[PDB]
């Protein structure tokens, strides 16, 4: 079906619960056995979200290659995504490690470091320009350049050094600061002006690594911000933009990574974003 009216059809029959668990029912099992691996228990978040081991990024190091963060590569799209949790204190440094080696230009963060009083993920850059970051553990140093303030998000420039090198490069923070903390935002306006902006600066084109786009475990709010935006680019790709299946996208990419999208409220909020998004690209 297309999607709008799918929409209003599961929207008048009230069946988004079992639309989503009919996916949870149907999304790849792989293994993910060096997520499991006792010498990696403090460097995963939430012990029931793992990367694949098939789609894994690895550390380039000897002692210990593993982060928990996935590629997810689109490929009638031509879109590549890495989807991670937010860093723990003992993995900030291997955070910029991956975005280093992988040649990544920006960082989406789609949380506050603090929600429902409890914390989310570590204070990894700076917040002021004279007091930099060091990160001993993978030689790295992190400077806060310049920052601008919006109404519903933060972009920030920061500059990263790897000290071994002295080679330096400039990546672009984009935080989103108002998804509530709990549920779903009522419009899809300032998420849909996010993304653009993000689309704007160059950080999801292939000239660059891929983003590296992250909230607390890696896989809701993520995964609603990546899936939104292959459905929009196949949509322009395509001569007929409504065959484009967003449940069928979503199977796509969660054959990459675990557990995207979380909840029906979330899945809605997917397709909402999609259909107002499509209007406005014309
Ligand atoms: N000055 C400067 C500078 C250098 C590099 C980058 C990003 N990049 C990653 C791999 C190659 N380039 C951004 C700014």
């Amino acid at each position: 079906m297309e999607m709008e009216k799918e929409f209003e059809q599961i929207d008048k029959s009230g069946s988004w619960a079992a639309i989503y668990q009919d996916i949870r029912h149907e999304a790849s099992d792989f293994p993910s056995r060096v997520a499991k691996l006792p010498k990696n228990k403090n460097r995963n978040r939430y012990r029931d979200v793992s990367p694949f081991d098939h789609s894994r990024i690895k550390l380039h190091q000897e002692d210990n290659d593993y982060i928990n963060a996935s590629l997810i590569k689109m490929e009638e799209a031509q879109r590549s995504y890495i989807l991670t949790q937010g860093p723990l204190p003992n993995t900030v440094g291997h955070f910029w490690e991956m975005v280093w080696e992988q040649k990544s230009r920006g960082v989406v963060m789609l949380n506050r470091v603090m929600e429902k009083g409890s914390l989310k993920c570590a204070q990894y850059w700076p917040q002021k320009e004279e007091k930099e970051m060091i990160f001993e553990d993978t030689n790295l140093k992190l400077t806060l350049i310049s920052e601008d303030i919006k109404s519903y998000y933060t972009v920030r420039q920061l500059e990263l050094e790897n000290l071994t090198t002295q080679e330096t490069r400039e990546i672009l923070h984009f935080h989103y600061t108002t998804w509530p903390d709990f549920g779903v935002p009522e419009s899809p306006a300032s998420f849909l002006n996010f993304l653009f902006k993000v689309r704007e600066s160059g950080s999801l084109s292939p000239e660059h690594g891929p983003v590296v786009v992250h909230c607390s475990a890696g896989i809701g709010r993520s995964g609603t911000f990546c899936l939104a935006d292959t459905c929009l680019l196949l949509m322009d790709k395509r001569k007929d933009p409504s065959s484009v299946d967003i449940k069928k996208v979503l199977l796509e990419m969660r054959k990459f990574r675990m557990g995207l999208i979380q909840t029906a409220d979330q899945l809605r909020f997917s397709y909402l974003a999609v259909i107002e998004g499509a209007k406005f690209i014309m």
